[PDB]
């Protein structure tokens, strides 16, 4: 009557599958929308200043 083994085990396959297929994948119009991310989450732009603060 304790399901606490599903929250726990939520998190663990998220940490690990995830890092096990990205190793496999590795082991084998994108670009413009990567920047544009990355220059909201830059620390130079104030936009991305006011985002770290709220979050």
């Amino acid at each position: 009557q304790r399901m606490w083994w599903a929250f726990l085990a939520s998190s663990m396959v998220t940490f690990f599958g995830g890092l096990f297929i990205i190793l496999l994948w590795r082991t084998l119009w994108m670009t413009s929308v990567k920047d544009w991310a990355g220059v909201m989450i830059s620390a130079q732009t104030l936009t991305g200043r006011v985002l770290v603060v709220l979050v």
